[PDB]
């Protein structure tokens, strides 16, 4: 068995993205090749793949895409790309044409849970509690039916790139001209205050095995880039220090969220506790693997640890 | 300005997309260069590609994915793959890595205009009116909460194809089995009877622009394949013999719709009208161009003629 993983991109999550591939490479328990997606979309292979992944990240690339790579000397590929051109179906749809097994969500999971907007309405439909939001497209006037404090974020973002705090409505022009610098559209949630945030592994084809829940604390206005990647800024608590009954309706809404976006393979859902009530953030399909990553940790607390998780994976993208 | 028109595909509107491609070529105003992709799955590019177009299908090619196409001498790409595999986001996908400019919906708007269940998820969300449907799995028991007559459809169909009028309960599994040749999941809708079929197209990015809406008309079971296809079989009034008020309602629905859903370059959003209600069936990136099609012939009724219609959608690729 052979796999080739792909990390880098084009998106903001580069770097994350390359951070992500050192913590897959030491685990992954099959002989795997790195490919490297440089920041200017020519592609890096072999050695100067390994190269890039030493220096945290890698801005040129030597191949224009389609890459000269051997294909058939790999019987599964793994994408590791986290936000646009990677996470949102693009590099899925050109890995179905190719005919290549592949690990994670198809073309329109991976498209609908990396657009908070149409993640949400899907959700909203099949009777998961999301936070009341309202999209905002550019050159179009923001109506929001709600008073603040807002959340604005660009629709396609991860790794909290372009996304603010609003605690006033005039500084909402200018924090949605932030967000409109990574995509068209941008989303206007309302704010949670005090909230906790729980997090939920997913594991499996359709129908999913949940890890154990966990809660994210910190000392920062919000769970920014800063807190995330720096090493110690996140309390990374597994299992999450509530009652029993919400740590089971956490793991019920999450399945039900993978099976009605029907997403392959693997996804960590992130929740809001609000005053007893809870709401979905989001579904990542390829989330994290860093130091500071919350989605290998949850199933190292549920049994499953880091080689036999990424085995999983494998396994789930060849059936 | 050269354009690349891709046609042909692997999914059952092969033939259909061929018919699509030479009403295409035959109206387009700039020089355009022909790709063929063959049921195989295989490219047939050049001379062999305009050969493929005269002989009504190309069931096998020469070129395996990815084609050893000069990109680089094409300014805009134009996908007219209907279906499964170049409607759905895939081949948009590709596209996209290319750093090509291409006709139509990007990703996430493709994959969910081409499925039945997650579009009426979206749009019912929205408040779109829909008819009463559920989604079944292959394998999966169906539970349909509603009363016969049903259509049940393959949820990534097109031209009709795996599509059954079902009258009783007895038939449902006959029609499931059919469905399920082509998608791994159904929809099962509640049948309309009598019912009135009500078609408009939409030009622009994002913020579309609505054609006048047309009816359709014919004296078969329902708007089947044979009906679609053969002259003369299925007519259309245009405009569309409506109330005042009614005409409005629907320009201003697909538009909603377009919008919400993200779709960039064009659409054809199909209506059906059953007791002075209106119920949005389904929208279609890359709708036909073929003699008996029903986009242009909307168009053509609102001041855009074929070539015209053509030129904006080349153009919109670059917007
Ligand atoms: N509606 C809200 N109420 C309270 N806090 C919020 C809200 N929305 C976002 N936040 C804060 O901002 C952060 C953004 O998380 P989000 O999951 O929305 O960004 P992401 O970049 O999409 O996350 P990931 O990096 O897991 O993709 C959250 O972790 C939370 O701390
Ligand atoms: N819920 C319904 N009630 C009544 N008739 C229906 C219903 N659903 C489908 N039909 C009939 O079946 C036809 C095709 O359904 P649909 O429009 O969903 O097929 P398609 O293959 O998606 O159409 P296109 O060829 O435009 O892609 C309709 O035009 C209509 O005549």
């Amino acid at each position: 068995m052979r796999v080739l993983l792909i990390a880098g991109g084009v998106s903001p999550e580069h770097e994350v993205s390359l951070l992500s591939a050192e913590g897959v490479l030491r685990h992954i328990p099959f002989p795997t090749d790195l490919a490297v997606i440089a920041q200017d979309g020519r592609w890096l292979l072999g050695e100067k793949a390994l190269t890039a992944l030493e220096a945290k990240a890698a801005p040129e690339g030597e191949h224009p895409f389609p890459p000269p790579l051997s294909w058939e000397r790999y019987d599964v590929v793994f994408p590791l790309l986290h936000g646009r051109f990677g996470e949102d179906g693009t590099v899925q749809g050109f890995l179905e044409l190719l005919g290549k097994p592949y690990v994670g969500a198809g073309v329109a999971a991976s498209a609908l849970c990396m657009d908070k907007d149409l993640s949400k309405r899907v959700l909203a439909q099949a009777g998961v509690p999301v936070v009341p939001w309202v999209a905002v497209r550019k050159g179009e006037p923001p109506v929001v039916p709600f008073d603040p404090p807002f959340f604005v974020k660009p629709a396609n973002t991860g790794s909290s790139v372009g996304i603010s705090r609003v605690e006033r409505f005039q500084d909402l022009e200018a924090a949605l001209a932030l967000a409109f610098r990574y995509d068209e559209k941008a989303v206007v949630e309302k704010a949670l205050s005090p909230v906790r945030e729980l997090e939920v592994g997913v594991l499996g084809n359709v129908f999913g095995e949940a890890s154990p829940v966990g809660e994210v604390r910190y000392e920062a206005p919000f769970y920014d880039y800063e807190t995330k990647y720096t090493p110690g800024r996140a309390e990374l608590l597994i299992p999450a220090p509530l009652d029993p009954g919400t740590q089971e309706t956490v793991q019920e809404l999450a399945l039900k969220a993978y099976k009605v976006l029907g997403v392959r393979g693997m996804a960590r859902v992130d929740f809001f506790l609000a005053e007893g009530e809870l709401y979905l953030n989001e579904l990542n399909t390829i989330p994290g693997f860093t130091p500071t990553s919350m989605y290998p940790r949850l199933f190292e607390a549920g049994g499953v640890a880091y080689p036999e998780l990424l085995r999983r994976l494998v396994e789930l993208a060849l059936t």
